[PDB]
């Protein structure tokens, strides 16, 4: 810290800790950002941060970070994805060294030779949102996979192994169970003294059809 | 490093690299922590880190980190969740600058002007556990989703696309197949010379009821 | 930066910011890396990271990082996994301090007293691949989980809650719905004037068997 004791007989120690603290400022790190656009190929995002540096004691902003490498949790493509849309919140993380042409050519080495640049940011899905703005319905006991902001449509999975595919129609396991329970309760319908091979149908045909069409209406994305 | 050559004719180089080196000390980074408590909203965790500093040559503690923003891998709520419980291990990461009132007010800026404070740690789910303590049953070939510590209940999914919902009762696809196969082997039971519409029941009704109750007992969380 | 004004009357400011600059180089940060081998216990990976720092004006290579703690997105074992194989891309992160025997012993402090060592890298799924190399089929509207590099065999899950287990055989909800629709369209087959309890069978028995065997062939991993 600057000037422990006074004006202009500034200790040599002060003016050295001053350069160390200045260079410690200069390093980038984590910070939140709002997505502006998502590239059609789905790996680079036009990220508007949420941090401004300190300039003229006042808010200025650095430019919108462009062609920021979006980073889903995938190993060789095999992994999980989240549909990124404009207005979402990501976390910007700088690189030790730029990786310009490790991305432009794959053969991995950047342009000149530095450290920790602002043009070195990657966007990650965990670490961005604010505590003020609340995400509703945070399941606390069971693994939850969310397909909507409210987490009211997706997959729920229990320590015992219980499952829930809570889609639009309802609990898919339950609806299939309803179908098969009507089978295990079903009673064929007889029409006449007709012993030749004609016109027998299950008494509960309509509900079976209804559930059968429901499973496709909740199944064909 | 301090004192490359000796006592008190310490080179101006030594007493400058020592300052840069202490300021390099002072920065925080990634380190494991144990969850102490989890807020009801499910976003802030009381974390006791597992990194301790060095002080008076001796183990001392900096306090249990409080209202550490828990950060699941969600984007707009749409993502994956893990049920955080008191005793699990997270990885704590500091931020370049603090977000006091970026979390207290959403409008994004903290109090005075620092870098890299210990009060800037976010907790992430990956990066905390120790290699001594072994996580059993690490599926190596198929993408595995777990709902238990032993990884014996959940969703297993193969490169070919094979699926397994290994719940309490067993492979749900197998149990649904054990239902469909009994229908495809089914043989209706005829009662009397009764050609009016009465008392026809599927011969394998009891087992279809059994599988039907199984699918709800493994489906209604 | 070095020498703002010239040869050998180098300002005291220059030869101090140069020390700060060098010590700012020395710190490690992220970098992409290639998996070489994966330990049988499934938590440590032999990694050949794709970065060389600058040596003798030229590529030299810092050696294959060993017993690098692999870090899946789990807490207590409960979480998601990706099958790590030799040749995939991870991102590395060093810590503020090494954790030698917080992994050798789980009691939590490494050997001497440092900061920020090369020997302290955790490997993480997200952040490693190059933008040149394209990961195909990035589902951009629905939560997608993959079991193959092409993202063509896995599970898709929509904001409305629609589901798709696109396995080798096809949409599992579609195939189960095909089964239920043929039951709800089925019409028992009569054999003779046989009113005693014999030989009645489903009219569409063969297709019901086909679907029933399909679900096991897509279900038993």
């Amino acid at each position: 810290m600057t000037g422990y004791l006074g004006k202009t007989t500034n200790q040599d120690r002060d003016v050295v800790s001053a350069v160390a603290q200045s260079e410690r400022e200069s390093v980038w790190g984590e910070m939140p950002g709002r997505v502006v656009s998502v590239s059609a190929d789905g790996r680079t995002v036009t990220v508007q941060p949420l941090y401004k540096p300190k300039f003229n004691g006042v808010p200025t902003d650095m430019p919108v970070l462009q062609e920021v490498p979006l980073r889903q949790a995938l190993m060789g493509g095999v992994g999980v994805t989240v549909p990124v849309k404009p207005g979402q919140n990501v976390t910007l993380r700088p690189q030790m060294r730029s990786m310009d042409n490790y991305h432009v050519e794959g053969d991995g080495s950047a342009s000149d030779s530095r450290s920790f640049s602002l043009s070195d940011m990657e966007a990650h899905i965990a670490g961005g949102e604010s505590l003020k703005d609340v995400i509703p319905n945070l399941d606390s006991e069971n693994v939850h996979v969310r397909a909507n902001a409210d987490g009211s449509k997706g997959m729920k999975l229990s320590p015992e192994g219980k499952v829930e595919f809570q889609g639009p129609e309802g609990n898919l396991l339950d609806l299939i169970a309803d179908f098969m329970e009507l089978v295990a309760n079903d009673k064929l319908q007889i029409n006449y003294g007709s012993s030749a091979g004609t016109n027998h149908a299950m008494a509960n045909k309509a509900a079976m059809l209804a559930l059968a069409a429901k499973v496709r209406t909740t199944g064909t994305i």
